[PDB]
């Protein structure tokens, strides 16, 4: 019973962002954790990968498909290597940290 | 906080795929079964009473119920029978199989999250 309330304001939470941003919360808790990684600098693809797997326990094309979809919707970034053209970065630009800051305060305001 | 949202996603996340893998059922189904045990274990209840009363407890749409009641009825999960005078007019229930099938599933929903 105490389940329920979880599962209440998390369904209400999933529509929500779905409907409003048509993100899923796979996309949410892969965009919180680039925050954490390419704030100020970017960062390596498969790197990134590694840490998100870990962290966020998603497989590797589960993970994939949101930072392809994350940069898609403009609220990632992605620089190729000039030198190797199999290797891919990701950062969050000045516009993707004030997009990524409204959202969360979005996020936090629905929950509260 | 966060730390405990992220948390709180990653556990719910895992239980969804665990519980699809096993049981092949959602946890929309989940929490539909749930209420099911606070209504019909004893008795049978009119599918009507049941889905406005889900509708306002779980926040789902009439359909997502639907689709719920239906597959834990296909899965053996849950119980229905008919008026024999309305054919219009369906009761779900629990039997005492689909009891013991509660149990056991939310014995091992229970100690997944711990």
């Amino acid at each position: 019973e105490t389940l329920l309330g979880f599962y209440k304001q998390y369904k209400a939470l999933s529509e929500y962002i779905d409907k409003k941003y048509k993100l899923s919360l796979n996309d949410l808790a892969v965009l919180d954790l680039t925050m954490k990684h390419c704030k100020d600098e970017k960062v390596l693809m498969q790197s990134f990968l590694k840490t998100a797997m870990d962290e966020l326990d998603l497989s590797r094309t589960k993970l994939l498909v949101s930072i392809r979809r994350l940069i898609e919707k403009e609220r990632l970034s992605k620089v190729r290597s000039s030198k190797d053209e199999r290797k891919i970065y990701i950062y969050l630009n000045n516009d993707d940290i004030s997009k990524f800051n409204a959202l969360f305060e979005d996020v936090e305001q629905f929950l509260n």
